[PDB]
């Protein structure tokens, strides 16, 4: 199989973790290293368990030499350091484990500059940059506020690579369904679209991993890393994406600009209804628009004419009105805004959707494959969004705005009330 692997398997045997009782062995798979069943495994059948003596979470670090200095650092920042540190120490408990970890994955955080060019204009790139940058800054501070000031605790130098490595290890290996825990044995299980349950991680302590599917002997055991992540999200978190178009999403960022002459009132309406000065709306392919997006768009586009809706008089129905549409100029404005944003965004890519689809038809490198897939999907969402609002522009007169809704109760054709009035 492999040196480090064979050595790693041994290490788990003597640690009492794995035994000749476990129905699975390590194997080289297209997804790297994975867990191949040694015998017909059944649904919900536990395949392996690990002693909390082997975790690597905010509970292992704090109980370590650097626990004191990291006591004030965010949980992840704390674990990254612990990971890097334990990596160096040629005696650490995670010696053989670290020997197995990949130097890299296909997460966009490791992509070269050429590789990233393949994501030109893509939201995924904007996001990966932000995340890389932010992690960078955050990690430098830890070098000058904890790494250097404590040269006793952090011997060997800590390169920016070491950071991204550890950060990567967190994003693609840590289990969040329980925090951030790392489990040497259950770190090898891979992801599959075949698993549609997402009920595997569980501890009795002891981390117990149960196979959500019946895997016949020889086959690989899988799990569902997350039924809710977009492809953009899997691309950055792990090094892969799915062909499932239902994973393509594009998030829109709305906000009530402070320069808005009705900023104070608008923000008041937004917060009274669960929305901040800045709100993010994730838009998934083939899914209906997220609730609140339209009403918020209408709020953003409001305008002097319909500003009367911001008066204390409607501070109990204003949101309902926002949901039912304000006025034609309001709707026309917001549609114009969204449509221009889509066109502008779409124009930011360096390939046409046809080109991407043709590319997908050949053999693509894992990273190029991710870029192509991601960018095509984003374009599908950008175009679907734009299509939705294009239609809306056409139906711009089918909506019954505020003024109309207000007169839908005049009772012009009632009784000859004057008769009754002249009766006193
Ligand atoms: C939790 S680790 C899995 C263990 C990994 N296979 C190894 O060799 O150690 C997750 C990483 O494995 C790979 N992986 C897992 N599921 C995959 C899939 N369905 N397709 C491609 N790569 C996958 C990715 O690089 C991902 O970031």
């Amino acid at each position: 199989l492999s040196p480090a692997v064979q050595t790693f398997w041994k290490w788990l045997q003597e640690e009492g973790v794995i035994t000749a009782k476990t129905p699975v062995k390590a194997s080289v798979v297209t997804e790297g290293l994975g867990l191949v069943a040694l015998k017909d495994i059944s649904r919900n059948d536990v395949i392996l368990q690990v002693p909390k003596r082997l975790w690597i979470n905010p509970d292992a670090v704090a109980a370590s030499e650097i626990g004191r200095v990291c006591s004030e650092l965010k949980p992840w920042l704390s674990v990254i350091l612990f990971l890097i540190r334990e990596r160096s120490r040629e005696d650490s408990v995670w010696k053989h484990y670290f020997g197995i970890l990949p130097q890299e994955t296909d997460s966009t955080i490791y992509w070269s500059e050429e590789e990233l060019q393949e994501l030109q204009g893509s939201q995924l790139l904007k996001t990966t940059v932000s995340v890389k940058e932010y992690v960078k800054n955050e990690c430098l501070k830890l070098e000058q506020e904890i790494i250097l000031p404590n040269k006793r605790l952090f011997p060997d130098p800590v390169t920016l690579d070491d950071f991204f490595w550890a950060f990567g290890i967190l994003r693609s290996r840590a289990f969040s369904r329980l925090n951030l825990v790392v489990v040497p044995m259950a770190d090898l299980i891979n992801h599959s679209a075949g698993v549609t349950t997402e009920d595997h991680a569980y501890e009795v302590y002891l981390f117990s991993l149960k196979s959500p599917l019946s895997v016949k002997a020889g086959e690989q055991v899988y799990i569902q890393y997350d039924l809710n992540k977009s492809n953009a999200e899997l691309a950055l978190d792990y090094g892969f994406i799915e062909p499932n178009e239902n994973r393509h999403a594009y998030t829109l960022t709305l906000e009530i600009s402070e320069s808005d002459p009705f900023f104070d009132d608008k923000l008041d309406v937004a917060e009274s209804n669960g929305f901040a000065q800045t709100a993010y709306f994730d838009i998934f392919y083939n899914r209906t628009l997220p609730p609140g997006l339209l009403p918020y768009l209408r709020l953003v586009a409001l305008g002097g004419t319909d500003a009367f809706l911001l008066e204390s008089l409607f501070r109990d129905t204003i949101w309902g009105h926002l949901e039912l549409s304000v006025s034609r100029d309001n709707e026309e404005l917001l549609c114009k805004a969204v449509r221009e944003a889509c066109k502008s965004a779409l124009a930011g890519y360096h390939t046409t959707i046809e080109q991407d689809r043709e590319l997908k038809e050949g053999n693509l490198d894992s990273r190029l494959a991710i870029a192509v897939g991601i960018r095509e999907g984003e374009k599908m969402v950008l175009q679907q969004i734009d299509g939705i609002f294009e239609q809306k522009e056409l139906e711009l007169d089918q909506l019954e705005y505020y003024q109309e809704r207000r007169l839908k109760d005049l009772g012009l054709c009632g009784e000859n009330g004057d008769i009754l009035e002249n009766l006193y």
